[PDB]
């Protein structure tokens, strides 16, 4: 329905991460942690850092509860020790945990300067929880300990254009409402894809249209190995032959303009003179994914204004291309996830998708999530070993 509560509790941006306010301890202290739906454990920092400006210290909570045991994750990399800890969100719901906590007491390369996050809430299932699945995710302790229903949703928002350091401290980047669905965040009506198995958030994709036209591979390649809706990742990334088809079309499409090879790589920015940029030239993106019924799928439309990441160069409005190569599956990424308002329905083993109230748009052109299509032999789509 309305969960006032958690509306507007986010804070960040696609390439630096969505943030939510906790505390851990007693008493309290107050941390900024990363929402990742491509993880599965909570980990703050918990020993001084450059990067840092505060740190769990474990010393100062008398509910600290040590496990001896450590974690080493390389992935970038971490290392901490585990223990468990009182757990709440100020914007959240009006409950206390009790949760495994992994203090990172050494890292390389994975706290981002000027992020403003001192940790990550790994959302996702404890199959893929480290060390191993015995050490229960947050979202299943949070379930297991209060009666806040198996259901979380992300609004999260992209601003459109480049936030400087103070603006984005300043500005609403979104919406993470734990235990239900707020109404306000979306337009029009939410689509359901099954959760295909629990361990990432893995969905099926069935088709690829890039204004329109087909891209024509065999379903499998959208899948191999896997598709995962990932908050954690900042662009939606492709399999390396899905990636090179989609570029060859998106390049076309957009071909009355030329863009450096850099561009297409990710790697260099595309500037125009203010208030210039040419989105109608660049084609929308329509993933169509497994719907609920059998044979039946739907589709999620995507904007240059979504997959078109703005940043700093000047008074022109620059750009870099966040859509990039994968060798491990499909990831929709916070470009895509901000084009909607995302439901984790774990209770019901599924994931809507609705047009986010927050997307940012043309007068010509808006984001969509459209069904439903007749589409044949699904299960094939997905791919196995
Ligand atoms: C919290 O614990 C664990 N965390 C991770 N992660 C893997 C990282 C990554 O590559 N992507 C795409 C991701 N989605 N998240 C990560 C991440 C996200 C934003 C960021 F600025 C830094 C990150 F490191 C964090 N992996 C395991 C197994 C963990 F146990």
């Amino acid at each position: 329905g309305s969960f006032v509560e958690m509306v507007d509790n986010l804070r960040g941006k696609s390439g630096q991460g969505y943030y939510v306010e906790m505390t851990v301890g007693s008493p309290p202290q107050t941390l900024n942690i990363l929402v990742d739906t491509g993880s599965s454990n909570f980990a703050v920092g918990a020993a001084p850092h450059p990067f840092l400006h505060r740190y769990y210290q474990r010393q100062l909570s008398s509910t600290y509860r040590d496990l001896r045991k450590g974690v080493y994750v390389p992935y970038g990399k971490w290392e901490g020790e585990l223990g468990t800890d009182l757990v709440s969100i100020p914007h959240g719901p009006n409950v206390t945990v009790r949760a495994n906590i992994a203090a990172i007491t050494e890292s390389d390369k994975f706290f981002i300067n000027g992020s403003n996050w001192e940790g990550i809430l790994g959302l996702a299932y404890a199959e893929i929880a480290r060390p191993d699945d015995s050490l229960e995710p947050f979202f299943d302790s949070l379930v297991k300990q209060t009666h806040v229903p198996n259901l979380f949703s992300l609004q999260l928002c992209g601003a459109g254009f480049p936030l400087n350091q103070s603006e984005v401290l300043a500005s609403v980047g979104g919406s993470m409402i734990i235990g239900g669905i707020d109404h306000s965040l979306y337009t029009g009506s939410l689509w359901y894809t099954p959760i295909r198995r629990e361990w990432y958030y893995e969905v099926i994709i069935v088709r690829v249209e890039i204004n329109g036209q087909d891209l024509k591979m065999d379903c499998k390649e959208y899948n191999y190995d896997k598709s995962i809706v990932d908050s954690g990742t900042t662009n939606l990334r492709l399999p390396k032959k899905v990636f090179e088809a989609a570029v060859k079309s998106i390049k076309a499409a957009s071909s009355t303009e030329k863009f450096p090879d850099g561009f297409w790589l990710g790697e260099q920015l595309v500037c125009w003179q203010a208030g210039t940029t040419p989105w109608n030239i660049f084609p929308v993106i329509s993933l169509y994914l497994m719907g609920e019924v059998t044979n039946q799928s739907f589709r999620i439309t995507i904007l240059p204004q979504q997959y078109l990441r703005p940043v700093e160069d000047s008074q022109d409005d620059c750009y870099k291309f966040a859509i990039s190569q994968s060798s491990t599956g499909t990831v929709m990424g916070a470009v895509i996830m901000e084009g909607f308002y995302v439901v984790f329905d774990r209770a019901r083993k599924r994931i809507g998708f609705a047009v986010s109230a927050c997307h940012v748009h043309d007068e010509f052109r808006t984001a969509a999530v459209e069904g439903p299509f007749v589409t044949l032999d699904m299960e094939d789509c997905g791919y196995n070993i």
